């Protein structure tokens, strides 16, 4: 099992550079739109105590510098959602694939395009955490990179980057705009709120071993949801939501495995560990692939 | 620190689907010329022993359909160079790259785009192995897929995708139709040299976790090279090289460990094991990522 991202070239062919003044980040051109963080209007001074109203009121179309490569896209008006900038330009990107804006819930996995300048530099999966902070590979001009799934040719947008925390891991928004989690958009200190175990994750990769006939950590115990919610707290996992057990249904139907007999193996796991023995050759439960990830890779 | 595979839309405007008879495959559209697996004029039968020059001889133009996407290209020629067939065609890609076609040395990385029946799927990195075999996430359909590098707009291809081993373990060829290994496209068990661990690449991924903020494993000891390399073959690993040393220069300069005392902390990750500690979330010691690797997603 391995980490895999979505190809990135329906996304590639959307990234641009908008630049104000000297503050540059990347930005993402849908037909005549163009989507970014609303950070980019801040001059340095700006940057920790920002007046966004106040700073888009001096700020005219004639201000901003869009660039798709070394082409500039005209701007001819002006928006703020949220925390996303909307550029409207004078061209329609001919590249624009079939596309949906989409706000996911902690545990779904996303790739990344991670750009710098406009330019596309690199691609790979990211889960969201819990605390609504993803571990990504990001540096110095990423602001604006975002993140997608692609279902039957249809990009759904989830993500897009606007900062670094202190502990490392990386905070955004989604395509309109909101926060997820409870960061804002300025460069001030915001710890990321106790992170948990991905308690839907796990259970998909439990069922990933035993689709692949690892399957000693099946005891003959069950569970209700509300019982063992209560004790996957104690072992700071999260717990699981009716949506949660829902999407568990095809690999529950492929194994044969009730979704509550699992995870009450997953209770005994916690209770009392796995005594140097591996699953999927591994002493370390895996969070990050979701349902959808184990039936990608095992089908 | 991810890894991460090159943004995937240069090669994505490539993949195509050949047929043949029942037989079916990915293929390379290039210009005028389509690669692919030669194994593709295999019926089932001819797939466990095949005599492939007979098997070309009996061919002709029209019994080979290339379709990229909807649309059907026609094949006015074809000639077999290697494990690699040629498809000539009446029509050029408009969406050719720039590209060079290279044959890499075990332990460098590259891209992989697995696709099934000519539909990219998913992007991921690979290493080239000592023993020749890659570990991939490769389902059936998916021969053909190609694995590449990206160095300024320029796609060097490295890696044609043909088969699965027993251990689940993956071999190809280059772009030239020559297998990297011992091995032979034709559908039987074969099995691999022993699978020595690629030392740079361990040492590279060390110093990653100390610029990402990780230092348990480092300690006071002291070695020289040969001592370092009686241990490393020991243990299977490949022995360091002068060559190899420099490499990590520019990792040694940013973190102030010299080399010798990073291979002083792997001799002791070596015959000590990790304690049921990580390093960087992994719990054994990640051979895949080069020096070069390193440097571009640190810096
Ligand atoms: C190391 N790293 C990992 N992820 C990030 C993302 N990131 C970023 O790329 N840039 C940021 N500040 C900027 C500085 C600029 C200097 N110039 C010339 N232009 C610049 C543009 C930007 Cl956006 N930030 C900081 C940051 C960005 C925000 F959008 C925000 F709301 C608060 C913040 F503190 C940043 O995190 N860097
Ligand atoms: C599980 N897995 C992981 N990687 C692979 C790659 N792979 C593949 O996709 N297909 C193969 N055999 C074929 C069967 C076909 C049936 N039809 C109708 N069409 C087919 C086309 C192919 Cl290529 N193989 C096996 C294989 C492929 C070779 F190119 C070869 F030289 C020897 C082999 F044993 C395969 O490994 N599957």
């Amino acid at each position: 099992f391995r980490k895999m991202a979505f190809p990135s070239g329906k996304v590639e062919g959307c990234m641009v550079q908008v630049t104000c003044g000297t503050t540059t980040l990347n930005g993402l051109w849908l037909d005549d739109v163009v989507y970014c963080p609303r950070h980019v209007i801040c001059t340095s001074e700006d940057m920790l105590n920002p007046n966004y109203e106040d700073l888009l009121i001096r700020k005219s179309n004639h201000n901003f510098l869009v660039q798709a490569g070394n082409v500039q896209l005209r701007v001819i008006g002006h928006s703020m959602q949220n925390c996303v900038l909307k550029l409207k330009v004078d061209t329609a990107n001919p590249k624009t694939p079939k596309y949906k804006f989409v706000r996911i819930q902690p545990g779904q996995t996303f790739s990344v395009l991670a750009c710098y300048n406009g330019s596309p530099s690199g691609v790979y999966q990211c889960a969201m955490r819990h605390n609504f902070t993803i571990k990504g590979s990001f540096l110095n001009g990423s602001c604006g990179s975002v993140g997608f799934n692609i279902d039957y040719d249809c990009v759904s947008f989830c993500y897009m980057h606007h900062m670094e925390l202190p502990t490392g891991v990386h905070a955004g928004t989604d395509l309109e705009g909101n926060f997820y989690g409870p960061f804002v958009d300025r460069q001030t200190a915001q710890a990321a709120g106790t992170d948990t175990t991905i308690t839907v994750n796990v259970l998909a990769w439990l069922y990933a071993a035993v689709i692949n006939g690892d399957r000693w950590f099946l005891n003959r115990f069950t569970t209700t949801l509300n019982d063992f919610n209560l004790v996957a707290m104690k072992y700071n996992y999260e717990p699981l939501t009716q949506d949660h057990v829902d999407i568990l249904g095809p690999l529950s139907a492929q194994t044969g495995i009730a979704v509550l007999d699992m995870c009450a193996s997953l209770k005994e796991l916690l209770q009392n560990g796995m005594n140097g023995r591996t699953i999927l050759g591994s002493a370390l439960l895996e969070d990050e692939f979701t349902p959808f990830d184990v039936v990608r890779q095992c089908s």
